[PDB]
């Protein structure tokens, strides 16, 4: 395949969409987005924030799971239902049923913004898969190994496409490259991404 464990369900969000960007805005009017700092000190092009238990964040210079906003000083909210609903019927297709993400981080992408390459290793549990799901502008997604030198290949992510990452794609290197300016009837003038997690013990 495209890429050992990795199945991809292209549109699968794009009936649901409508609802997922409704509660987009809705944990976003309680835990605003925020472009976080790397711990090496420049602010991401990308702009993020939580929802469920726990939520990613930079903290003192490194990274982790929190089940506070450092931002709000709250908890993130709770997982909305849709968001619930779309990644357990996705990760039950791609044949991971007893996935029960406990975090989900909301990536919103404005023209311009991309993410580097790296890994996904935050996680306590590295078997367990993350869904991705992609709604508004499209993305040109690479990924590439294990190794942050194996070879880069590069898929469009389109409006409603989900992806799940299990087995050894879950490791491998992948980033985002610049988002093209564009309109998206539902988003307007941006990408917005979910990634499921679960982060933890
Ligand atoms: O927030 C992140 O760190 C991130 O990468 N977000 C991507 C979606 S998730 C893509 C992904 C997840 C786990 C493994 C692999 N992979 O092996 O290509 C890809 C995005 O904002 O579009
Ligand atoms: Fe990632």
């Amino acid at each position: 395949p495209l890429a050992a464990g990795a199945v991809i369900l292209r549109r699968f969000a794009f009936n649901a969409a409508e609802q997922l960007i409704r509660d987009i805005n809705d944990v976003a009017s309680q835990s605003p987005f925020r472009q976080m700092v790397t711990p090496g000190g420049y602010t991401m092009s990308v702009a993020m924030t939580n929802c469920g238990h726990l939520g990613w964040t930079t903290h003192r210079q490194g990274y982790l799971y929190s089940p506070i906003d450092p931002q709000t000083n709250k908890p993130w909210p709770a997982m909305p239902q849709s968001f619930h609903n779309l990644c357990q019927r996705a990760a039950t297709a791609a044949g991971y049923p007893d996935f029960q993400p406990d975090a989900c981080l909301i990536n919103r992408y404005a023209p311009g913004a991309k993410l580097s390459l790296h890994q996904d290793k935050d996680e306590p549990d590295l078997r367990a898969p993350i869904v991705s799901v992609s709604l508004g502008l499209p993305a040109i997604f690479q990924f590439g190994g294990l190794k942050r030198n194996d070879p880069l290949k590069r898929l469009l992510l389109e409006h409603g496409d989900v992806v799940v990452w299990g087995g050894e794609s879950r490791l491998f290197y992948h980033g985002i490259q610049p988002l093209k300016a564009g309109f998206h009837p539902l988003t307007i003038d941006c990408r917005y991404n979910l990634t499921f997690r679960q982060a933890g013990k």
